[PDB]
C-alpha cells in the first residue's frame, strides 16, 4: 500500500496558513536580497528573522576541449625527376605535419620535359600541397551539457541553509520554499564556443564547425587537439600538370585558397558573440556568469511562519550505495553508462532518483522504482574528464568511490 | 456586450477560499501521486478523498521517415574502345543504382591508345564511379514537431477525470486545478534522428544531415527512402585518363572515397545521443518517454474544497464543425492548411481555436473569433500520414469525417 | 547597510490579504479580457472596477537584411586565341557580375589547335563561368535577436495603465501584478528568414545558409544586398580543355551546375515554414504575430483590494545618465558596446541595470552595483540600424541624446 517517492521537489501548504509570498522575475546577471522581521500580528512579542541571499546565475557547461584553432597558408611545390619511382625522391612538405601530395608517375612526354630529360613515360613528377606560417587563433570547446543554476541561501530564525538551486527546481525548507523557473536559448547541444583570447570578456558561437569532414576553409578546418599534432583539412580540389616543350612540369591547385579562420573574419558579423564574467575553466568544463541583463528567470518565495509546510519527498526509505561498473566515454556526446548497486530498507518500494556525480556536480540520473533488498540501476551520463570518479548518489549521498570513464575519439 | 472567450485554461480562485496548494518541480521521467482525505476543519465529519496521479513526461515527435542510411565503399572502373560512340556500348556500372560515369569521346591518341588501337579522334574511355557492398545502417526520422505531454488524473470525490496536458498548459476541473510548466532544449524541428538498431535503447541527434545537397561522406549521404530506389549523393571530385604509350586508359578518380558513415563513426563522440524507454513508432510519428532524470518541469496543483473555482473559459457558446477543403502535405515542414466551415450559436460573438486533429492528435490550431452564424476557418497544420483524415476540432469536439493530404517531395 | 536592488519586477504579498488570482495557460496569439466589480464583502457599498487586457504576444526579431536570393543558369564559354596573352582580349563574361574564368596561357599544341592555327606554347584558350536569367526569388534576413511579449493594460478604479511586458517579465502596479511565463523554441538566433513574396503570409527557415563559404548550389549562393553589387558564389569544380587535331578547344567543367533556388525547391518540404500576421518591416526589424495556435503561454494575476502589495524593486534612488561613447556594429551578432555615464544620488549603493535603447525599443542592459556619484557602465547590445540612435536608459528614463554604432560587414 505505501508508494513512497521522493522525486517531487516542493511542498504542500494551506494558502490561509501561508504568511507571505515574493513573486518576481529577477535580472538573470543580478543578485537579491530579502531581510524581514516576522512579528506576530500582534498577539505576542515574539519575532523571526528572515533572510534570503539569491546569487547571480551561473552556467555550467561540460565541454570537450577541441584544442586551437589555427589560421595558416596554403603553399604548393613540384619536384621533378626524370627517372625513378616517386618514392625514391624525399620532397620538401615531407616534414609538413599537413601536407597532400598528388604524383604523376611514370608520365614523362616529349612535349612536357625539360631540356635533358629524354625519358617517356619514366620518373615523377610529384606536387605538393602543405600548410605553413600557422598560428594558433583561439581555443575550442565542443558543448556537451548546459545547465544553468543559482546558488540560494535562507535563514529562518537559528535555521540558515545554502543551496544551489538548478534552474526549474526548488529549494525546500520547513518554513521557506524558494523555486526558480525559467528558459534560456544562447547556447545548444553541439555548440561549438571559440575564445579568441584570455576570453574572460567572451567568445564566439558556432553552429557548424567541422566534425566529420573538414575541409580547408571551414569553421574548425585546422586543428591541433593537443600541444603536438594536427587534425588537418582536406583539399577537395583537383591538380594539373601544367606542360610545355623543353620546360620542367608545373603542378597547380585549383581548389580554395584561403583558410577558414579569414573566411571566418571577412564575415564576423554573421556570428554571434557572448561575454562572460568570473570564469572557471576545469577539465572538460566551464562555468561563469553572463552579464547578458536582457535575460530574466522567474522567482518564487513561499513563507510559513508557524506550521511547517508538508514536504511533498518526505520518506522514512534508506538507501546503500556502491558503483559496480562503467562502460562509456567521457568528453563525449553519446556518453557513458554507471551501473550502481542500490540496497533498499525500511520501504517494499521507493521512487526516487539515482545520480552519476563527481565532487557536488551531477552528470546523469536515472529515476527507478528500487524494491526492499538490493537494486541494480544503470545511469547514463555525459561530460567529465579522464580524472573524474563518478560515483552513484541519492540526494547529498554518495557511494565511497568513483569510475573513471573511457577517453573519447579513440 | 459579452466577449466570451474559451481559449483561457484556468480558473479564478479567491486566495482565503483556497484549501490546498501543491507547487514543486518533478523529475520529468517520474510519476507523482498524491492522497488524501480532505475533512472539514472540524466542524464537521464529512470528507471528501482526493486522488491524484501524474504520468511521467511523454514526447510525440511528428516526423518523416526518409528511409534508411547506407555505408557502401566507391569503386570505379575503365571501359575502353578504340572505335564507336560511348553510348554504342553498356558498362559494367549501368546496373549500380548509384553510379556516375564520365566519358571521353573521340579522344584517342598516339600516346595514349593500347598497342592495337591505331585511333586518332575516335571511339571512347568510359569512367564509372558506382557504390557497392551496401549495407543498411540505420533508420532516419526528420523532426516536424516536437510536443511534450503528462497525463493527469483527478479524482474529487465522486468524479474522476483523466486528461493528456500538454507542457504549459492546464488541467481545469471545478475543484482542482493541475498546471505544467516547463521547457526542454534536447530535441529541435529540423533535427534528424537516427536509430542504428531496434533502437529502443536510443539514437542519434544529426543537426546537420544532408538534404538540398547530398554529397558523398555526409550524413545521409545514401539513402533509400522506401525499400527500392535510392537517393545517391554526388561525387564532386575530378576524372583523369591517365596515359600511356601502347597501354589502355586508366580512369582515376580524386574526390573523396570514404562514405559518410565511416566519416561519421570515426567522429562519433562528436554527435549527441539520446535514450528512449516504452517506444511507440506510427506512420510518421514517434512517441517515446525519455528517461534523462535530469530533466524537470513544475507542477501546480490548487484545490478548493466547498465553493467551485470560476473557470475562465466558461461560455454558453456552442459550435458547429465541418471539413470544406485541403491543401498542403503531410510529412512536410511546410505543412498543409485545413479550410473549416464553422457555425457559432447562442453567442454574438466567441474568441476560441480551431484544431486540426485526428484520433485525439491536433496537428495545428488557429485562434479566431467567430460570428454568429457560419463562418471560414483556415487551419495551418504540420504532420500526419498518408492515412491521416484531418477533422475540424473544437475542444474535444470534432467533425463528422476529416481530410487527407498530399504526399511530400513528389 | 542598504543595499537598494530593483532588478526584482514583482511584489510581496500576504496570501489571507489577497483577494483574487487568475491562474492560466493562453493560447499565444489570443487576446484575453478581464471584467469585474470588487465588492466589499458586503459590509459596504464601495465597488472597485477592474478592467484587463492582455493583447495577443508579439515577436520581435532584430535582424541583418541581406537583400535579395536569386536563381540563375550557370554558363560556360570558350575563348581562343592562337597568339597573344590571355589579358590582351577582352571576353564575352567580362560584364557579368558572377564569372569566374580559367585559362591555359601560351600551351597551344599541334593535337589541340584549330587548322589555322600553327602554334606551339602560344596564345590563350580561356573559359569563362557566368551566372544569367538572374531572377530574385526572395528576401532573406538573418536573426540577431528573438524576443516575445504582450501588451498588458490593467484599470484599477480609477488607475489605469499599459505596459509592454516581456515574456519571462511582469506587470508591477499597487493592486495587480501580471506575470508572463513562457518559452517559445521555433526560431533561434543565426537562423535566416526567407520570404518569397510579400510574405505577410508566412516564409521559410533555414538553418544552414551559407555565410563563410558559398557555394554554387547552396541555399544563400546567390545574393544582392542592396539594388546593384552581387556576393557572388564559389565555383569548386574543375575546368578541362578539351582537344582535337584542327579543331578549337572547348573549355568544360565538371562541377554542380543547379542552382541553390532550384536544388531547395526540389526538396522544398524539407524545411521548415512560418506564418505571419500584422507584420511590421523597420530598417534591421521585423515584429509580427505568430498565428500558431498550438503554441502557449502561462498567465498569472494577483489583485489586492485594499492593503497595496509590497513593490520588491522600491528606492530611493535617483539615477541621471549620458551616452558618452559607442563602439562596434549595428546589424551584427558580434554587437556593440555603449558606454554611459551614471550618476547615482540619494543612496550609498544601487544595484539595477542600465540599458542600451532608442525609441522605446532595448537592445542590450547590464546589471551593475552603482555608487553615489558617478559611475561609468559599458552596456553589450545587438540590433539597430544605421539610423539608430543609443540612449543610455533606466527604467523608462532615457538620456538626452543616443550614439550611432557602426555598419557590419566593411
Ligand atoms: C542508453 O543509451 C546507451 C547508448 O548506446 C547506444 O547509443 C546509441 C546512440 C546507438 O548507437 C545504440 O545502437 C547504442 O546501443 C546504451 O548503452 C550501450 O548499450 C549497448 C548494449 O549493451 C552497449 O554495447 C554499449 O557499450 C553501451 N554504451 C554505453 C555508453 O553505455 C544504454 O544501454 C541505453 N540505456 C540506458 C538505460 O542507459
Ligand atoms: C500560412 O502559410 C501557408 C504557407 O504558404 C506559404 O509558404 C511559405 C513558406 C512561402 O513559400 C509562401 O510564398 C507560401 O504562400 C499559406 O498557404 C498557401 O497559400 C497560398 C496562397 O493561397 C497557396 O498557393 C498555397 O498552396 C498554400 N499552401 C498551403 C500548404 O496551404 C497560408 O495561406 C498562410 N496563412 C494561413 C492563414 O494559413
Ligand atoms: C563583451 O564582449 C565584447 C566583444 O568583444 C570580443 O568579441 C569576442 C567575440 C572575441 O572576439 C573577443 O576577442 C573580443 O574582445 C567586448 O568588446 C570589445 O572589447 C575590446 C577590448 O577593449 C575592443 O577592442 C573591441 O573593440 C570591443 N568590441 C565591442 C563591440 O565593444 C567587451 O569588452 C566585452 N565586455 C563587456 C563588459 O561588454
Ligand atoms: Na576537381
Amino acid at each position: 500500500t505505501p508508494v513512497w517517492n521522493d522525486n517531487a521537489h516542493g511542498v504542500g501548504s494551506v494558502p490561509m496558513h501561508t504568511d507571505l509570498e515574493l513573486d518576481f522575475s529577477l535580472t538573470s546577471s543580478s543578485k537579491y536580497t530579502y531581510r524581514r522581521k516576522l512579528t506576530n500580528p500582534l498577539e505576542e512579542a515574539q519575532s523571526i528573522d528572515l533572510h534570503i541571499e539569491i546569487e547571480e546565475q551561473t552556467i555550467g557547461v561540460d565541454v570537450h576541449a577541441l584544442g586551437h584553432w589555427f589560421d595558416g597558408r596554403l603553399n604548393l611545390k613540384t619536384s621533378f625527376h626524370c627517372y625513378g619511382a616517386c618514392t625514391k625522391y624525399e620532397y620538401p612538405w615531407h616534414t609538413a605535419k599537413c601536407h597532400y601530395e598528388r604524383d604523376y608517375q611514370y608520365e614523362t612526354s616529349h612535349g612536357c620535359n625539360p631540356s635533358d630529360c629524354p625519358g617517356v613515360g619514366t620518373g615523377c613528377t610529384a606536387c605538393g600541397l602543405y600548410l605553413d606560417q600557422l598560428k594558433p587563433v583561439g581555443s575550442a570547446y565542443k558543448i556537451i551539457t548546459i545547465r544553468y543554476s543559482r546558488r540560494v541561501c535562507v535563514q529562518f530564525g537559528e535555521e540558515n541553509l545554502c543551496k544551489i538551486i538548478d534552474m526549474n527546481d526548488c529549494f525546500v525548507s520547513r518554513h521557506v520554499k524558494v523555486c526558480i523557473i525559467g528558459t534560456v536559448s544562447k547556447f545548444s547541444q553541439g555548440d561549438t564556443l571559440l575564445f579568441f583570447g584570455p576570453l574572460e570578456g567572451g567568445g564566439l558561437i558556432f553552429k557548424h564547425w567541422c566534425t566529420s569532414t573538414c575541409q580547408f576553409g571551414d569553421p574548425g578546418d585546422i586543428m591541433s587537439p593537443r600541444d603536438k599534432g594536427f587534425l588537418c583539412p582536406e583539399f577537395p580540389g583537383s591538380f594539373r600538370k601544367k606542360c610545355n616543350f623543353a620546360t620542367t612540369p608545373i603542378c597547380e591547385y585549383d581548389g580554395n585558397m584561403v583558410s577558414g579562420y579569414k573566411k571566418v573574419m571577412a564575415t564576423i558579423d554573421s556570428f554571434q558573440s557572448f561575454n562572460t564574467s568570473t570564469m572557471h575553466f576545469t577539465d572538460e568544463r566551464i562555468e561563469w556568469k553572463d552579464p547578458d541583463g536582457m535575460l530574466r528567470d522567474h522567482i518564487n518565495i513561499l513563507v510559513t511562519k508557524d506550521i511547517d509546510f508538508d514536504n511533498l519527498g518526505e520518506n522514512p526509505c534508506k538507501i546503500g550505495l556502491q558503483t559496480s561498473s562503467i562502460e562509456g566515454a567521457w568528453g563525449s556526446g553519446v556518453g557513458f553508462t554507471l551501473t550502481c548497486l542500490v540496497s533498499l530498507t525500511e520501504c517494499p518500494t521507493f521512487l526516487t532518483s539515482i545520480k552519476a556525480c563527481d565532487k557536488a556536480i551531477c552528470y546523469g540520473a536515472e529515476s527507478v522504482t528500487l524494491t526492499r533488498g538490493q537494486n541494480t540501476v544503470k545511469v547514463s551520463g555525459k561530460g567529465g574528464h579522464s580524472g573524474s570518479t563518478f560515483r552513484c548518489c541519492h540526494g547529498e549521498d554518495c557511494s565511497q568511490i568513483g569510475l573513471h570513464a573511457a577517453a573519447p575519439h579513440l
